[PDB]
């Protein structure tokens, strides 16, 4: 007798964060992860996030992999953790203020590094920030409003990821994802997370 764990396809799971880390896609839900190497193939899981990142709290809010450093950055509450493989770095968790976020944002929604410009975007409610990974600082003139800067992208995102050299960013909210053409921000298509990411 084991405890009940979430069942993809049989339940409507809205993930906390999604990230491609070291060529693998991770879907995070509470203490668990499912992973796959290519999107429409049914992911292995649930594994426990603790067998890879033991220091992470029981729920993350957003995850991305900083491309250059190939470090995984996880947000949970008003802290973030940066790892190289399963090794937590020097002095993490740090408050979100060490990333350049204002002390008023107490949690973020979704985060990704966008291959279109290799800048990191951090989404929180109706706003986002663009973080410079080489200068290790936020770019000026942020936060901007998602409604003002993105095309057909909803506020309160769940997760965002840009896979590989695929040239699409994927915004996940509720049961659907929006697929953005990185070369044509005008062209946004929608699809179903269960059918297209979880291979249900
Ligand atoms: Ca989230
Ligand atoms: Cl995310
Ligand atoms: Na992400
Ligand atoms: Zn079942």
């Amino acid at each position: 007798l084991g405890p009940v764990t979430p069942e993809i396809c049989k339940q409507d799971i809205v993930f906390d964060g999604i990230a491609q880390i070291r060529g693998e896609i991770f879907f995070f839900k509470d203490r668990f992860i499912w992973r796959t190497v290519t999107p429409r193939d049914k992911p292995m899981g649930p594994l426990l996030v603790a067998t890879f990142w033991p220091e992470l709290p029981e729920k993350i809010d957003a995850v991305y992999e900083a491309p250059q450093e190939e470090k995984a950055v996880f947000f949970a509450g008003n802290e973030y953790w940066i790892y190289s493989a399963s090794t937590l770095e020097r002095g993490y968790p740090k408050p979100l203020t060490s990333l350049g976020l204002p002390p008023d944002v107490q949690r973020v929604d979704a985060a990704f590094n966008w291959s279109k410009n290799k800048k990191t975007y951090i989404f929180a409610g109706d706003k986002f920030w663009r973080y410079n990974e080489v200068k290790k600082k936020m770019d000026p003139g942020f936060p901007k409003l998602i409604a003002d800067a993105w095309n057909a992208i909803p506020d309160n995102l769940d997760a965002v990821v840009d896979l590989q050299g695929g040239g699409h960013s994927y915004f996940f909210k509720g049961a659907y994802y929006l697929k953005l053409e990185n070369q044509s921000l005008k062209s946004v298509k929608f699809g179903s997370i269960k059918s297209d990411w979880l291979g249900c």
